[PDB]
């Protein structure tokens, strides 16, 4: 009965597959989920667009029923919990530029718990072959800068949806900084705190993406591999 | 190393895995312990006497200022991402019919034990829908009236909003009997008998081994 999945594939239907990704994230359906997420990627469809173009608007848009009263908690917790699964479940299955020889350190700041948008960011940078330190969300940036000290990475990432703690920010920002320099890394940033001029003020970088295709353009002309 | 798995010496079986997950190692943590199972340990033992022991023991030296913020971090991400990975390499138990709903209290963040649990059930081939952390009692409810679960999970790490708990209880009780569910409850948090004793339930597990003592008595497998 339903090649009509198929059709929606072929023809980039964005809207069809944001409504069927959306019925199975909000009824727990992990299996239904992946299943979506592998048959578009094997019909062509690249892991970036699948992530931008399906997962991040349908969990917008999950943010803007729950807001509005058509949509409840216990709903959104499957669909996050799919989700973090689905992703994971598809990466291990790509393959990978070989080891770049670099390393990223990324996590979400201070009480901030929205981490989703972090792990597709850590994925992409692994399919291009980074090495990736995870400390997850709600990290201050003092552990920013003790783990940048421990390991020496090339490239911090901070992905930031919720930010409100912007004296303490301001203030633990100049040796976060400092250290990144001296260890001669990179910082970018995204996501949607830093609409906010005063959070993207603090967060002091040297880039900050819209999503992961300009992220991307980024790593090349900033990291760029032999071939 | 091998030596260490042959005397089953968890000391340092805990050693090598603290040094792999405060690295932030995620390959060394597997592979620690998909060999360790692979030499004869059940999983169960090792989330147990390897697992358990290392997070506790992150705690109490993050408590002293010996281990730092970051550190732990680190360690709770390998955790997630490598017991994960074993997981999925695993023989599981056919399906069993039976659903099992799990999810820790509203304000707590602490969830590598519920992943823990989780994981054993669908081993035990149950099918298991994971609310995650930081779920409202009545969250709970809402999905137990769709869903219709044989078993409702709550691992239970800080818990400090009794007056509203108290007064939620009593309707997630209900809806979970007229759907004839069990609750089994776990965690530290319910250390405390204010606690526990709103926490109406059918088991409380000390670990995992004794949760899987209680599954087969009631939960006989076809
Ligand atoms: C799922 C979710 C949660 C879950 C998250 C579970 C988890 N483990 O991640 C939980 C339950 C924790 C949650 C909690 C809350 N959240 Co919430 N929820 C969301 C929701 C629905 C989806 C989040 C998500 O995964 N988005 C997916 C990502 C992929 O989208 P994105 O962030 O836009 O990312 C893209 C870009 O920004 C970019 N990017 C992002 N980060 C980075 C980093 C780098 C380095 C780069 C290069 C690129 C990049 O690339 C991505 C793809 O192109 C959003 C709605 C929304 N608009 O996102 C809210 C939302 C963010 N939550 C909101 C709120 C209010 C809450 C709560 C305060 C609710 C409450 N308790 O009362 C709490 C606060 C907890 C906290 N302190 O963080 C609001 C915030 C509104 C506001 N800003 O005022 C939102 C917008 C919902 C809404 N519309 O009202 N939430
Ligand atoms: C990692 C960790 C965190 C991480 C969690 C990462 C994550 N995403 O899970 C983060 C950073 C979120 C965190 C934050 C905090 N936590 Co913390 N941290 C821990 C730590 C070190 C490990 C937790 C863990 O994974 N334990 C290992 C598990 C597997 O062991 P377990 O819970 O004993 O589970 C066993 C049994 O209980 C049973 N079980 C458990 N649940 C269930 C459920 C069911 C159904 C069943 C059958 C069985 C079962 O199975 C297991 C047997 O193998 C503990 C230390 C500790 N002692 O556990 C604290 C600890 C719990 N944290 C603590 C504190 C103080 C905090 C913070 C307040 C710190 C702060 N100021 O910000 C915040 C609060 C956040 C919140 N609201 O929840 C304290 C709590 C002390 C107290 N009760 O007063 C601890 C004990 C550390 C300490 N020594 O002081 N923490
Ligand atoms: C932004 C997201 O936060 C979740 N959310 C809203 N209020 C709570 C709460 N009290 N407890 C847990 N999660 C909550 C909703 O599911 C929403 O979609
Ligand atoms: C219980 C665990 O909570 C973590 N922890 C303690 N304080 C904070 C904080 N402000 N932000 C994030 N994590 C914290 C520590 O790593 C500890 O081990």
């Amino acid at each position: 009965v339903t090649a009509s999945l198929d059709q929606a594939l072929v023809a980039r239907d964005w809207a069809a597959l944001q409504a069927r990704y959306y019925e199975a994230a909000v009824a727990g359906d992990e299996l239904a989920g992946v299943a979506l997420l592998e048959r578009a990627y094997r019909s062509g469809i690249p892991v970036v667009a699948l992530k931008e173009h399906v997962l991040t608007p349908v969990l917008h848009l999950i943010g803007e029923r729950w807001r509005r009263g058509e949509l409840n908690i216990w709903e959104e917790h499957l669909a996050s919990q799919v989700t973090l699964a689905a992703t994971e479940h598809l990466h291990r299955q790509l393959p990978r530029a070989p080891f770049n020889g670099r390393l990223a350190l990324c996590g979400c700041p201070e009480g901030d718990l929205h981490e989703i948008a972090l792990h597709l960011v850590m994925e992409v940078l692994e399919v291009e072959g980074w090495r990736v330190l995870s400390l997850g969300p709600n990290t201050p940036l003092f552990s920013f800068a003790d783990a940048v000290r421990r390991f020496s990475p090339q490239l911090v990432c901070i992905s930031a949806t919720i930010v409100h703690d912007l004296e303490r920010l301001r203030r633990d920002y100049g040796d976060f900084y400092h250290t990144v320099r001296q260890h001669g890394a990179r910082i970018v940033i995204g996501g949607a705190a830093f609409a906010d001029p005063q959070v993207r003020e603090i967060f002091i970088h040297d880039y900050q993406a819209a999503g992961l295709t300009d992220f991307l353009d980024y790593l090349r002309r900033e990291f760029p591999t032999p071939a």
